[PDB]
């Protein structure tokens, strides 16, 4: 009877996260390592761990897949942006990885964390050349001001998911110059099952400033479907 | 330009419910209704509307899918519960439908449902008999405390999915009996995905008081290795 | 020995129906039913018995899945049946169900069940109420001939797929009224794989009279393409 | 309005067989039989007729489909069979067929064919060279025992699927030798699906005297779990 | 022990196998015979690799059973005289081109064209009809050496070296009206691999070839590869 | 028109491509910008040829995404002095494990052996740390000729030509506890065709060579041949 005495946490806290900030390398439970060549073709075939988010930036944590890092890269090379903009930090491995993509790139870029909760950011103090965290909430259009200053082209990415719509309005009067992304990821596929009349509205209710960039828009589970420019369409 | 002018509900409010509790049939689109026979092999396949949540029951939405009420069918069948408690309730669907299959079986069941908003629920009053609505909050366990008087056996159904292991540590102590069941719908093999650990130590805690029911374990995808028992 | 000593029943007998009218409710074997939580991963995750056919109403065995269940539902609620007429009844479970499901909506509906062998039928007679079995031969224009007036709107299922094309013109020229069903169960996807030709001229021939209702046709594996009804 | 003036045919006469017992090759409807290579990319990739059953030897059609003949062809290699005696015939295709291999093979094999309606046969009386078709009934079995003692090996199939246990509680008292092969194709599958527990206890009643074939019995769709021989 | 042995590149047995000889499956993992009386608990998988299981008389056989039945209904409506096969390795398919024409009372000469024939197990005995070839491919001489061959004609590549070039030389010197010029296995790969430069080659053939979709949709090795001359 | 053309042999770009200079994809049959107040109508597929898209700084890269992340976790827990790639191709590959050990901080030469540095496109500037060689994978004393380099290495095969000999070579001559022998895309062919070969070749290296089962089965190009030493 150990449930009597436990206090239970609400596990919606890890949803789509996982319960640790920092990365550990998967651990192997029903095998070797090291597999005998004399017997290898006995040997399972496969991952041997869960393969739920094992994925990884210099010992950070990695939320973004293979395949959406195959995307960026892409969209980086191409538009060369002076500025990429993440809504939801987490433990920051995507604010570390663009950073690290773009200086290879020789492109002087800009990387800027806004989050309602910093404390599990994972970048050390001595590792933040270009990078700027934001203290700040989705909820308050206000938090987003003063982030004027930053150089284009920009990409806005939205990784919180909240009061998106009025965070995309805000951002196409007062931001987003000509070329520059706004891109959506995980929820479009959702908001549109879940609500197809009032998600195809709003989406169409932007149809004179932004446009679904159809070259990486279905390259990727993660942005599929929710990758978008101001350009005319 | 339509965008300014607009302001924009959050849809996180619609996730895995829809934007009307209401109950309304589908409607084609790019399709007659009445296809001639003369071509009828030339008609689409594919159903023509969205498969999300089609369902109902006497006019009402079910977001219970008709694999889900196959084994509560069996469920109520086999274990003829004298009381079917359901947390969280949204369109009222559910309540609805689980006191009218307890009736045709002859069984007498008190069907309760418990959630913080009740405005959703679309059950006319004239219509409530054998069913009790109740307006209280997950994270204070106060709101299940009072009727903990009801006659068993009891189903406990968890459509709510907050404070959920507290809510069912409370349920062992002081509501459950040998052969009562406490459900958890949908939820499990996502916690299990996304925290391996603590999901594992946590249902093991339990392992003395409940246990998995195979016979309906894996009989629904919705209820997915969420049905406990006694 | 063993095999010399039997008379061996022809497994023909129970094509898609079992092998007992009867309900029994699925029992495990390779498994304990009450899995221990401290190994809730390692419990198997197949079903744990025979997806044949163990659906069930009221104890009494269902041949109609829960998704055609679900289509039956709605096409009732829509229409509202008068008359629900079952060619082919097997232990009634359908029979039941629908009686019961038109009463708990309210709907005034007379279920009618023909078959050439109601023995196999497992209906407690205190739970007949609106439930009326004839017994006759389904592939004989007679059976039909003979039947009574009946109330409108009404829906016809065919789950004898005997002689069915006949029984189809009979229906159209003497019962069928506007908005009124003919259901082929189970058979229409296997006459046109294995007679496309003639088939397609067959059901073709009903043009004028009947239509596929493409809200209902493609939203179940039984009832696929086999959802018709009167004009347009 | 067609339907009125329309003699309706029983399409389940037809099942798992077709329309017609004569082979017509076939046809494209929706493109042109000769693609341009200048849009090749933009050309169909799928088969663009019916798959059901597009099979032919010289003209005969055949039941059998490239998998099944694959496991036909071994096993007459491997067994080098005597005869070969197929319960059922439709258009004779596939005793054709064997007779053709065999003697490709080098192997003297007696073909035998049984049915209770041989109109359908296409083989024509020229090419009928090592084959005897039987008139019988599968009701009766003492059309068997009208068996002239044919030489062994022995192939003994089922394409006719009725008294089919007791056809076999037969063969083996009266047929079988060392290393024969009593196949049932098509059916066991669908037997085990509806009948488990009397499938089962039936085909167990066998043991001392059938096995089942692993090299062959999973081999083929129509052959899967169907292929047996005796002893071990 | 590694350190002793001179290692041959496995890169010679691609597509091929390690021995061009045949040699009949055996299990490893379970007996052949299988007791009924477990009939349920026996494994459903084939029990060996399905690389290039499939057999012509005691030969193997490259072309599985689904392109063996295109190629049987290709002859059974053609009709050639000529079956040309450039690559031949172990002569399978040779010797099955010539009994399939024998059967089917076609007057066919079927030629096996390699630069290496060493693999070749026909017998000696059972060569009528059938003529080897020891020559290279890319020199394009080895093919002029035989256009005497009778008309209709299929030209066969399993070689797949210089291909195109050799497609050029069969349009311009080889085929007639009617006559077959096919590629197995490839074109799926170049189309993959350079899909510009395929197109635009396959293309340069606009006037002169066809892709015959009757039979270039019905198997995976022929599959977009069965090509045939449009009258010019 | 054909008759004029010589054609390329396709064979030359298997696996590869046409061109070892990238150039991004294009649309053809949608916009690139497509609009919002449509977009429920919008295609869903890729738009483009998915067979090998990938890059890196404008470079064509061959490993996809999956086998970048293996390589990248490898790189990241090993910490490799030297990287040498048995096959070039455009140079992708190389500028990227150089790159990436550069923002790893970690120290790495990096090799790249091929018998033709021809189709090699990195530009003369960005080569800081990458050393290129010419030779032939038949000789053992191409591999000796390249001086003695730091370890931990990691040895990656992408030409598989003499390969067994190679590894015998690099075991003795070259690789310390830890080092990698890697081979990829090649292992999962040369056992469907060779399993008995393959089986008894990788078998002689059981005493000096492991399989990395936390790297192994992580990608389909690495797929069963990541290798290092300390097994059983
Ligand atoms: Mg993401
Ligand atoms: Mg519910
Ligand atoms: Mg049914
Ligand atoms: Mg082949
Ligand atoms: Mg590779």
């Amino acid at each position: 009877n150990d449930y009597s005495r436990q206090n239970f946490l609400d596990l919606n806290l890890f949803r789509g996260l996982g319960e640790d900030p920092a990365y550990h390398p998967p651990v192997l439970t029903d095998r070797p390592r090291d597999w005998p060549l004399d017997r290898w073709a006995e040997a399972p075939r496969d991952l041997g761990y869960s393969d739920f988010s094992p994925y990884q930036w210099r010992g950070l944590r990695m939320l973004k897949d293979p395949d959406t890092q195959a995307v960026y890269h892409d969209m980086l090379w191409e538009l060369r942006p002076r500025t990429i903009v993440e809504l939801g930090v987490y433990n920051g491995g995507s604010l570390a990885w663009f950073r690290d993509l773009t200086k290879i790139m020789g492109i002087d870029c800009q990387v800027i964390g806004i989050d309602r909760d910093l404390s599990r950011c994972q970048i050390p103090a001595s590792d933040m050349e270009n990078i700027t965290l934001h203290q700040g909430d989705c909820s308050d259009l206000t938090t987003f001001e003063h982030l004027r200053e930053m150089a284009h082209p920009l990409i806005f990415i939205d990784d919180a998911h909240a009061n998106t719509f009025n965070i995309m309005k805000w951002a196409v009067d007062h931001l987003l110059e000509e070329g520059d992304y706004f891109i959506i990821e995980d929820m479009i596929p959702y908001w549109y099952r879940y609500a197809p009349q009032l998600f195809s509205e709003y989406l169409g209710a932007f149809r004179d400033v932004l446009s679904m960039d159809m070259l990486y828009a279905n390259a990727s589970s993660q942005l599929d479907r929710g990758v978008l420019r101001r350009v005319a369409a």
